[PDB]
């Protein structure tokens, strides 16, 4: 009786741009002039095909490389396989997804479903080190039929020391009301390992971050080590068993949190108030 | 026919102190003058509520922050939410736990059960870097009804380069007799990633460290990467299939083990002897 | 109808040598003069016993230490337990394995099955830092009855910055034809954490890297953080859903991949061609 994903299998078309931003960053967007860091969420159902008409509006070569989804070598997004895009150029990248199922040999083919991500592979170096650092990364979600759908999805990227390329002490913060079903996509990039920690909430360390029932032995956690290009996701009920509050999330590596890269999960009562949080003190 | 945890649901009261130790460390204890590093184990059943009458006997502010368990924002243990404790002060922290169960929307709420930990959040920095470094950390276990109970529980904390804040070449060692059911709570703190390795024994990488039966596909391991504020636990049968012996455990990062931070799991025959281990050579 | 492992339980005998190589490395082999880095794969069935007649042909002490399998303390491979081997010496190491099963107390004993590894424990330091760095490491696979068997098994070791001790830009590459069932054993050694990434393919994060059916909630991944002495393995169908191609694998830590330690999974059509791969350009 929660909302759930339907069966997939449609062909989808989408336009994407890589742009240099006024402050020197680089971002992806669905419209020229509306690039963001992280780039926009792409969400499909297992079985869907996605044709991305990608335009590089920058003055250097750029590409689009995706984790997890099915792509032929011509949509690798690498210079080696001649899959990047010249300045001002356009290229159609195709990502496919499949449902799980029994193979002819009796084995089980896993589906595409999961929390994934896309990023540049040619800016700065042949592994996209400069593009990733500048902001060319974004999330991808592939739903299995029957997966629970959230009220809202927030993307948190640990990129080197930053969260979502933001300066220390600037969040990002996310807001919810007690009881909302909130989804988090958690991606890591760059040079360092991290440990993602969330106060007041916990999730299962498995594909969906949710336990299906009493037979799932997955660890329930509130702290998870991650490294460059790791992605996972989960859903929580905001404030469940703990109430409204300004619930911190941050990397738990002590020098990293001490740098001031922290955010708040601001869980409100219906009247918008948050116990112990005065907005004028923030 | 092994002992198992009963159904929870009782209200428990406990006193805790933070104290400066004569050697400059800081520790938690259940009694004044009996602080330890790591702090004392707290063990409850899912459904229990714990009211901790906490007294800060130090000359600087200190707090108590817990992973995993349910707490309202007023027991956050952070300065931001005005949840720390002035020098000489007292505060009651409340931790709650819940059993798993079906929500009204048909989804499955995960329970509190697991291997968790508590630590300071305000000594030295606003993330407790100095308190953690000085020794203000300890383990928490939440049992699910029917969980197997051990003969004994040992806590191993990788804190920066140390084990349990001890100097190189000083253990800690733990002792058992062949056949004992031994539980390990494994916590990591500080700045570095580690890989916990145990000779002669292995466990399952899931919630309890134990496989329930033949249908659990979890990896069976003897080596596990960890990062700051990670916690996991497991149970082993001492010497099972391998016999008595001085079984090393250590971080497998080569420069870390080469520093001499290592311990021994001393598994004895009934007569107390250990093959290949002469106590006078140690 | 894929090939599967039979029930184990045989006693096996094998000879192994540690040798200094002409270029200054050190390797294990099954025959004098045929040491390799990584050392040769050892593969057994749960229940098998392996007696290894090990000869150290080097001028320094060396040993053989294994993860995961059952060994008594006399086959620890450590100097502390007098289990290493003098220059020119010989020693028989015994590794045992067991099937999973119900204990007398009603609990479930996990079997030995998994992806494991062996390495030196005394060259350079008392934890084998020099031996490991020089190349004394190799893979071990223990099969459970009914496990799916591959067409071929490839071993990938992240040893400090190198792959299999090879220089940057020298692979190693592995070849397959579209449709082959390919097994990867992935081991990490040394000082650093890594993230193993494979283009165009994905696997399950569980014991076998394969989902048994629709009830397994394990995350499906193409990127995995690892640390020193971690081991895991998986099987993929070469080119499944993605076609022939030169599919990169590499560490995704950006400075590591930028050093040029990368390899190719060269997936061919039957005529041996690879789209977008010209052999003369490589
Ligand atoms: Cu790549
Ligand atoms: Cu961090
Ligand atoms: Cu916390
Ligand atoms: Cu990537
Ligand atoms: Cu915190
Ligand atoms: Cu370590
Ligand atoms: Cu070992
Ligand atoms: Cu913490
Ligand atoms: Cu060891
Ligand atoms: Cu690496
Ligand atoms: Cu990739
Ligand atoms: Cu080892």
């Amino acid at each position: 009786t929660a909302r759930t994903a339907p069966a997939g299998g449609e062909v989808r078309h989408l336009k994407m741009y890589a742009e240099k931003l006024a402050d020197g960053q680089m971002g992806y967007g669905f419209e020229k002039g509306k690039a963001s860091v992280p780039g926009p969420l792409i969400e499909v159902n297992e079985g869907d095909t996605l044709h991305i008409e990608f335009t590089n509006t920058m003055d250097v070569r750029a590409s689009l490389h995706v984790h997890g989804l099915d792509y032929e070598i011509s949509s690798d997004g690498t210079a080696m396989n001649k899959s990047d895009v010249e300045p001002g150029g356009t290229r159609t990248y195709t990502w496919r997804t499949h449902k799980p199922g029994r193979r002819d040999d009796g084995t089980w083919r896993p589906g595409s479903a999961g929390y994934w991500h896309y990023h540049d592979h040619v800016v700065g170096t042949e592994h996209g080190t400069g593009g990733i650092r500048n902001g060319l990364y974004g999330p991808v979600i592939v739903r299995r039929k029957g997966d629970v759908l959230p009220d809202a999805t927030h993307t948190i990227v640990f990129n080197d020391f930053t969260i979502n390329n933001r300066k220390p002490h600037t969040g990002p913060d996310f807001e919810a009301t007690v009881g909302d079903r909130v989804e988090i996509v958690m991606i890591t990039h760059g040079e360092y390992y991290h440990t993602f920690h969330m106060h007041g909430h916990r999730w299962a360390d498995n594909r969906t971050g949710i336990l299906t029932g009493p037979d799932d032995p997955s660890r329930v956690i509130d702290n998870k080590i991650t490294g460059p290009a790791d992605s996972f996701g989960f859903q929580i009920i905001a404030g469940e068993g703990v109430g409204a509050g300004a619930w911190m999330y941050h990397c738990h590596v002590q020098s990293h949190s001490d740098m001031g890269f922290v955010g708040l999960f601001l869980v409100k009562k219906p009247d918008g108030t948050i116990p112990g949080y005065e907005p004028h003190e923030h």
